[PDB]
């Protein structure tokens, strides 16, 4: 295991991933930690990750650092979001190799896995058919960090674990009903619908920033609320799921204190990176019902007929000693309360 | 087009492929060609690839260079096959965008093909399924290649054209009985069995450096052979393709000259990367008779019931206006004469 004195490289410490880890390292006792800025790190270059690698010489590395991005980031900045990738990939994990590192947690995510992958989907079937298209760099730039992992653990013996997180959730979400994710999103929405049916018009307008109670409604119409009534787009029978920064921040301390590539060997050896997830999914419909029910929103859900199926296998990590403990419904309510709080507006 | 003082650099210029290249580039007229040994030039080095480029300024590059070996190389040293390749790419492909490089042609296989892939098989099948166990670092570090190549015509409109040529063969090949190919290790077995038929000892002793005829026969009893009889394994149903390194090499030359990136585009572009082959596949026992025939053996051919498929689809590089021009039957003749003058021996 990494003991508290145990330096402890984190890569990429301030995105949602890195900002998780780097708190559940402090909550478990680790105090000796490095990272840098990528103004302090060019992690593309090949000699600025091998002076860093000298003058420091950590014994443990998490790389959670990406050049990732929205859907449209992803679809314009397609040479950019493989090259840079595979260029982070390659530098931080030779390097590693070359200065000893204990062990090294790679993290990347289920885009690499196949559009049309059987539910559930185990680590198995990674590479078992072709990548959605929008997103086809990174999820290759992630199979490469895969297989350099699993490359170097078989050719040199090193110890250098990559997962596959599912999509991710946390009280660090965006609520700008431009760009958010569609937990965020209908929770918003079903909030600003309650307050339309309450009644509830100062917390309204603070809430949107609007100062027109008429304009207000006018404006929540583009998003398909009304005092009665909130629209889901689609018939609600997609599915997703959701897997709550800090059960994958405890997830990647376990693994590094209770995980090593032995245990994921089993004489052709693929596959050794592990699913973390709630092995659980839901469909936008139950999503939506749900969140009704915690925002405490007495109208109706209306999913309208004009305009993806999600399932992570997560047996592994199960069969491994770690499960995650925050349930959906308890990690819904976590982020209304952050929000309400963030918006200075009581349930 | 490609003009005869047109500056080209050619990466990995000393293998079967940059060979092959180099010479067809002589033979059309070219004159300006840059290459460097390794031992000048370590293209894994992010910074001494950038200092060529600087210094240099190549107006076309040809990037055969990658870490390759046999099975057992692969199968080995899998962290070296798919770390090298990876920066070998990167480095030389971002290079190349950053020095505006006029055109570069990049030189994978169809080892980036589902080992289960349907027959024929299209470019359009890339990623439809597993790939095989032992070559699969460097098949991964194949398709991040192609998809850098593509990925940056997509982003910053160059013209990086990736090839997938199918298995090769030339005059270059090993007869070492011990190491070498089906093509050639027939070929020498059949030869062998011709002289042993013919009772031509003095060239028997001469082929194989024996000075026993009674050694030499039960040397090559090993093999297989006898006077009357060459012993092939298995049933002969597996399916094999070839590729002349020279049609290689003139595709190569066609390509840099009359096939561009918007030549492959047709809104999601994929798989912009060009088969290169002859679209033909045989039998082991059909190659075993073609070689049989060449050779003038007047014996049996017994396959050993104790102890694959493939067939590369290359319609578009024919629908973009090149055909392959060296048949098998004349492949194999002219192998085997510039074998029968290495070895001394007559017809």
């Amino acid at each position: 295991g990494m003991q508290k004195d145990s330096k402890i490289y984190i890569a990429g410490h301030s995105g949602l991933v890195g900002s998780a880890i780097l708190n559940e390292l402090k909550q478990q006792g680790y105090k000796n930690l490095v990272f840098k800025t990528h103004f302090e790190l060019d992690l593309t270059n090949q000699k600025a990750v091998a002076d860093f690698f000298e003058r420091e010489k950590p014994e443990y590395v998490i790389l959670a650092a990406a050049k990732a991005g929205g859907i449209l980031a992803n679809n314009t900045y397609r040479a950019d979001f493989i090259y840079q990738n595979l260029m982070i990939e390659c530098n931080v994990i030779h390097n590693a190799y070359l200065h000893k590192v204990k062990k090294l947690l790679f993290i990347a995510s289920t885009t690499v896995y196949p559009k049309n992958a059987t539910l559930p989907t185990s680590e198995e079937q990674m590479l078992s058919g072709d990548l959605e298209y929008t997103n086809k760099p990174y999820a290759i730039a992630k199979i490469s960090g895969l297989m350099l992992c699993e490359s170097y653990n078989l050719q040199y013996n090193t110890n250098f674990i990559a997962i596959t997180p599912t999509n991710l959730y946390g009280n660090n979400d965006k609520f700008d009903l431009e760009k958010s994710h569609v937990l965020p999103g209908i929770l918003r929405k079903m909030h600003l619908a309650k307050l339309l049916n309450e009644k509830r018009y100062e917390d309204l307008l603070n809430d949107l920033k609007f100062d027109s109670i008429e304009e207000a409604k006018n404006y929540l119409k583009k998003f398909g609320v009304d005092k009665d009534n909130v629209e889901i787009w689609g018939s609600g029978k997609p599915t997703r799921e959701f897997l709550h920064s800090q059960d994958l921040a405890n997830a990647c301390l376990f693994i590094m204190n209770n995980i090593d590539f032995k245990d994921l060997k089993s004489i052709e050896i693929i596959n050794t990176h592990l699913n973390i997830g709630p092995h659980k999914n839901i469909t936008i419909k139950e999503l939506a019902e749900l969140i009704k029910n915690i925002v405490g929103f007495k109208g109706k859900l209306v999913f309208n007929l004009n305009r993806m199926q999600k399932f992570t296998d997560c047996s592994k990590i199960h069969s491994l000693g770690w499960k995650h403990k925050i349930e959906l419904e308890d990690g819904i309510k976590m982020m209304y309360k952050w929000y309400l709080k963030e918006q200075n507006i009581r349930q």
